[PDB]
C-alpha cells in the first residue's frame, strides 16, 4: 500500500509493535513520528521489567541519581529555568476567545488564556518539525482512572523523555493492558517534546534537556489534543496530571454532564464506624495532602485517603455525586513534609519514588526545607542546583516546588475504595483558603447557589512566586484558576445546575481556613491531625445535628459544638468572629473582581448570592 516505505515506521521500533496499536494509534504515533523526526520508537508495555531497565539507563546516561539510602529512590535535578508551570506559556485554543475565558474589562485574565487557531499554528510550526531528532519517541497508553471504569479515559502520551515515562508510569495506569481496553475508541491525544533536538545547540543545564524560551503547553479541546513544548517538569510534561485531568477533562465533563476538579477526596470514619467521603479545594501548598492523609487526634476518628489532587465526579442514578480519584500516584510538593506533618507521606515515599529537585545528603537520601529531622554531624548536604550548601546560605536547600512522585497504593492509609470503579459518594464539599483575618474556621453554605458563589470567591495567601515577591492574597476560585479548560463564568453555571438535577444528593458545602491569626499575628488553630476536630462537625452538621448557628456569612458551630478539650486556651472570640467592617470590605472586592474578571459571563444567580451577602452584612 505504498510507493516507498509509506510512514512506515517500523524499522525504528526498539519496543513493542506498531502491527499491534489500534489502527488510530498507529497514525498519530507514525504522524508524529514524521514530524519530529524521532531516531527511535518505544511503546511502552508497563512491566516492571520496562521500568527497570528505563531507570538503570537514566542513571547510566547521567539523567538521574540513584539514592542509596532508600529502596528503589532516585533524584532528578533540573535546569533552574524548567522548575514549575508557566502560567503566561499556557494556552487555550478555541474558534471563540469568549468559550475558553471572559472577557476581562481591564488587562489580563486571571481565568484563562486563550491563544487562537491561527497563532497556535504558527508557534507549532516553529517548534516541534525535527524536534525529537537523535531521541526516543515513547508511546505511553495511559488510563486516568481505573482501568474500565466507566468515568476512566484514556489517552496516548508521545514524549521524548524518559523521566515523562517514569512519572508517567507511577501516575496513571499505563502499558499494554490500556492499549487492549481502548481497542478502537476514542483516546485523548497528548504530544509532549523537550524542544532539544540533537545535535544540541546550547549546553545543558544539570544534563536537563528544555527549550525555556519556546516554552508552550496548548490544549485544543474540540480536537481533543494536548500538544506541549520546551519544558520537562511536572505539570507542563506529565500530560495526564493537570492538562488531562483538569483542563481537557473539565471541558469534556462541562460537554458530558459530571465535573473534573482540584479536589482531594477522603474518606473519615467516627468511633461508631459510620463513614462517609469528603471532597475538598484548596489553593494549592494549603494542605489537600496533609488533609487526605492527616492522622486524627481525636480518639476513634480514621482519615482515608482515596486522591490528594484531583476528583472526577458524576451523578449516579440514585443521586449520590460519586468521585474518583483519576491518577495512581502522588505529585507532593516536599518542602515542609515532615514526620509531624505528614507521617503518613514520609512512610508512603520511602520506597519506589521519584525526587525532583530536593537536596541530597552524603548518605545518599533527601533533605528539604521543613523536613524536622537533623542529621547526624558530619552528614553534608548537596543542595538542588548542585552545590555543597549550608543553612547559613540565603537560599533553600530544596527548590519550593521541589516533589516527590510517588505511588497512591503505598499510602498506609489508601482508602480500600481508592480504586473502585462506581467511585465514592461525596457527602460534603469543602473550600478553603488561608486569611490571615477575618474569616473564620469553619462555616457552611446556606444553599446549593450559596454554596457555588462560596466556592467562586475563594481567595488565598499564595508564596508569592515568579509572578510576585513575598506572600499575596490572590482570588482561586474552586482551587481551579489556572486550570479552567472553558469561561468560568459557564463553568460556574454548570455547578449551579446541579441543583436542578431531580433526586440529586447535594453534598453539603463548607469553607474553612486553618491559618486566621490573632491581634499580633499568631496562629489561632494549631492545625494538622486537630483539624479533625472540625471535620467532625462537619460530619454532624451531614446527619443533620443540631450544632449550628446563623450568621451573615452562613452557618457556624454552637457555642460549645466543637470539641476543643485539649487544646488549651482557644480563642474563640476572636477564632470564630466576624467583623462587619471586614465583610464589607470582602464583598466589595469580591464584586469588583467579578465585574472586571467575569462581567457578562456571570450568572445571575451569583450576583443575586454577592447582593443577598452584601445585605445580610449591612444589617450587622
Amino acid at each position: 500500500p505504498q510507493l516507498h516505505n509509506g510512514l512506515d515506521f517500523s524499522a525504528k521500533v526498539i519496543q513493542g509493535s506498531l502491527d499491534s496499536l489500534p489502527q488510530e494509534v498507529r497514525k498519530f504515533v507514525e504522524g508524529n513520528a514524521q514530524l519530529c523526526q524521532p531516531e527511535y520508537i518505544h511503546i511502552c508495555d508497563g512491566s516492571e521489567e520496562e521500568y527497570g531497565r528505563l531507570l538503570a539507563h537514566m542513571q547510566e546516561e547521567g539523567v538521574i541519581r540513584k539514592l542509596k539510602k532508600y529502596d528503589n529512590c532516585w533524584l532528578a535535578l533540573t535546569d533552574p529555568r524548567d522548575v514549575a508551570r508557566i502560567e503566561s506559556k499556557t494556552v487555550i485554543i478555541t474558534q471563540e476567545q469568549r468559550d475558553t475565558v471572559p472577557i476581562p474589562k481591564s488587562g489580563q485574565s486571571q481565568l484563562g488564556r486563550w491563544m487562537s487557531e491561527e497563532d497556535f499554528e504558527k508557534a507549532f510550526n516553529a517548534r516541534f518539525p525535527g524536534c525529537m531528532k537523535g531521541r526516543t519517541m515513547y508511546v505511553i497508553p495511559f488510563s486516568m482512572g481505573p482501568l474500565g471504569s466507566p468515568l476512566a479515559k484514556i489517552g496516548i502520551e508521545l514524549t521524548d523523555s524518559p523521566y515523562v515515562v517514569a512519572s508517567m508510569r507511577i501516575m496513571t495506569r499505563m502499558g499494554t493492558s490500556v492499549l487492549e481496553a481502548l481497542g478502537d475508541g476514542e483516546f485523548i491525544k497528548c504530544l509532549h517534546s523537550v524542544g532539544c533536538p540533537l545535535p544540541l545547540k546550547k549546553p545543558l543545564v544539570n544534563n536537563w534537556a528544555c527549550n525555556p524560551e519556546l516554552t508552550l503547553i496548548a490544549h485544543l479541546p474540540d480536537r481533543r489534543e494536548i500538544i506541549s513544548f520546551g519544558s520537562g517538569y511536572g505539570g507542563n510534561s506529565l500530560l495526564g496530571k493537570k492538562c488531562f485531568a483538569l483542563r481537557i477533562a473539565s471541558r469534556l465533563a462541562k460537554e458530558e454532564g459530571w465535573l473534573a476538579e482540584h479536589m482531594l477526596i477522603l474518606g473519615i470514619t467516627n468511633p461508631e464506624g459510620k463513614k462517609k467521603y469528603l471532597a475538598a479545594a484548596f489553593p494549592s501548598a494549603c494542605g489537600k495532602t496533609n488533609l487526605a492523609m492527616m492522622n486524627p487526634t481525636l480518639p476513634g476518628w480514621k482519615v482515608e485517603c482515596v486522591g490528594d489532587d484531583i476528583a472526577w465526579m458524576k451523578f449516579d442514578a440514585q443521586g449520590n455525586l460519586r468521585a474518583i480519584n483519576p491518577e495512581n500516584g502522588f505529585f507532593g510538593v516536599a518542602p515542609g513534609t515532615s514526620v509531624k506533618t505528614n507521617p503518613n507521606a514520609i512512610k508512603t515515599i520511602q520506597k519506589n519514588t521519584i525526587f525532583t529537585n530536593v537536596a541530597e545528603t552524603s548518605d545518599g537520601g533527601v533533605y528539604w526545607e521543613g523536613i524536622d529531622e537533623p542529621l547526624a554531624p558530619g552528614v553534608t548536604i548537596t543542595s538542588w542546583k548542585n552545590k555543597e550548601w549550608r543553612p547559613q546560605d540565603e537560599e533553600p536547600c530544596a527548590h519550593p516546588n521541589s516533589r516527590f512522585c510517588t505511588p497512591a497504593s503505598q499510602c498506609p492509609i489508601i482508602d480500600p475504595a481508592w480504586e473502585s470503579p462506581e467511585g465514592v459518594p461525596i457527602e460534603g464539599i469543602i473550600f478553603g483558603g488561608r486569611r490571615p483575618a477575618g474569616v473564620p474556621l469553619v462555616y457552611e453554605a446556606l444553599s446549593w447557589q450559596h454554596g457555588v458563589f462560596v466556592g467562586a470567591a475563594m481567595r488565598s495567601e499564595a508564596t508569592a512566586a515568579a509572578e510576585h515577591k513575598g506572600k499575596v492574597i490572590m482570588h482561586d476560585p474552586f482551587a481551579m484558576r489556572p486550570f479552567f479548560g472553558y469561561n468560568f463564568g459557564k463553568y460556574l453555571a454548570h455547578w449551579l445546575s446541579m441543583a436542578h438535577r431531580p433526586a440529586a444528593k447535594l453534598p453539603k458545602i463548607f469553607h474553612v481556613n486553618w491559618f486566621r491569626k490573632d491581634k499580633n499575628g499568631k496562629f489561632l488553630w494549631p492545625g494538622f491531625g486537630e483539624n479533625s476536630r472540625v471535620l467532625e462537625w462537619m460530619f454532624g452538621r451531614i446527619e443533620g445535628e443540631d450544632s449550628a448557628k446563623l450568621t451573615p456569612i452562613g452557618y457556624v458551630p454552637k457555642e460549645d459544638a466543637l470539641n476543643l478539650k485539649g487544646l488549651g486556651d482557644v480563642n474563640v472570640e476572636e477564632l470564630f468572629g466576624i467583623s462587619k467592617e471586614f465583610w464589607e470590605k470582602e464583598v466589595e472586592e469580591i464584586d469588583k473582581y467579578l465585574e472586571d474578571q467575569v462581567n457578562a459571563d456571570l450568572p445571575y444567580e451569583i450576583e443575586r448570592e454577592l447582593r443577598a451577602l452584601k445585605q445580610r452584612i449591612s444589617q450587622m
